[PDB]
């Protein structure tokens, strides 16, 4: 039968889909490792690699698959259930299958994204540095109405130090951090200025090729819950502004204590689609 992984309830995804709230028509873009199409429990509608001798609709590294299944694996009798199981899902890739990529590579993802009119973009990806046409990129997504998000990192704590990766770093992007299914920051979890929510990170059952289902921990599993989370809103009131779903999801998240640590806190996605 189908398992209903912990970050479901968690972030109160549940309630909403229980609403009849469930991402239909909303676009969603996740900018990975590719997608394994041919899965039984995900749809991916279109897409795009910028990856130089890999299909947008494989996957050999297994990460993308898993990030994809977290925003949408559908809603039957099998497997998992996504945040948004009714989403349009497109794979972008732009990381290859050792799991990394180019700066330009991502940077035409988010192009592709923008002007294929996706209406929320994932990035369960990160890097020390960035650079300047990433950061243009997000901006004119941002600018352009997408809703833009990105894992904040898996460099932890130290000290004083902000930790927080790019693209989340950018403040057009969201930096989700990571809790586990005790709503507790995963030692992982980059911390600074930026990070702005924590989703589910540690111990997420998701798709994973080839057709089964398996268990990663990373900001990478946290960033897709805020970008179904995104989706449900879209669906609920379609007429919002990235701005707007930004501020709902921030601003109705659960305090969990420091917002060095947890940002604004956990995301509560029926108090953000009320
Ligand atoms: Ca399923
Ligand atoms: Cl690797
Ligand atoms: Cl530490
Ligand atoms: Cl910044
Ligand atoms: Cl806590
Ligand atoms: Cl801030
Ligand atoms: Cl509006
Ligand atoms: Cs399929
Ligand atoms: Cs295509
Ligand atoms: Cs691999
Ligand atoms: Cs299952
Ligand atoms: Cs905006
Ligand atoms: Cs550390
Ligand atoms: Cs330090
Ligand atoms: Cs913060
Ligand atoms: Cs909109
Ligand atoms: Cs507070
Ligand atoms: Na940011």
């Amino acid at each position: 039968a189908q398992t209903v992984p912990y970050g479901i309830p968690l972030i109160k995804a549940d309630k909403v889909q229980a609403q009849g709230f469930k991402g239909a028509n909303v676009k969603v873009a996740v900018l990975d490792t590719g997608i394994q199409a041919s899965h039984p429990d995900l749809n991916v509608v279109g897409g795009a690699s910028f990856v130089a001798g890999e299909a947008y609709n494989t996957d050999g590294n297994g990460h993308g698959t898993h990030v994809a299944g977290t925003v949408a694996a559908l809603d039957n009798t099998t497997g998992v259930l996504g945040v948004a199981p009714s989403v349009s899902l497109y794979a972008v890739k732009v990381l290859n299958s050792s799991g990394s990529g180019s700066y330009s590579g991502i940077v035409s993802g988010i192009e592709w994204a923008t002007t294929n009119g996706m209406d929320v973009i994932n990035m369960s990806l990160g890097g020390a540095s960035g650079s300047t046409a990433m950061k243009q990129a997000v901006d004119n997504a941002y600018a352009r109405g997408v809703v833009v998000v990105a894992a904040a990192g898996n460099s932890g704590n130290s000290g004083s130090t902000n930790t927080i990766g790019y693209p989340a770093k950018y403040d057009s992007v969201i930096a989700v951090g990571a809790v586990d299914s005790n709503s507790n920051r995963a030692s992982f979890s980059s911390v600074g200025a930026e990070l702005e929510v924590m989703a589910p990170g540690a111990g997420v059952y998701s798709t994973y090729p080839t057709n089964t289902y398996a268990t990663l921990n990373g900001t990478s599993m946290a960033s897709p819950h805020v970008a179904g989370a995104a989706a449900l809103i879209l669906s609920k009131h379609p007429n919002l502004s990235a701005s707007q779903v930004r501020n709902r999801l921030s601003s109705t998240a659960t305090y969990l204590g420091s917002s060095f640590y947890y940002g604004k806190g956990l995301i509560n996605v029926e108090a953000a689609a009320q």
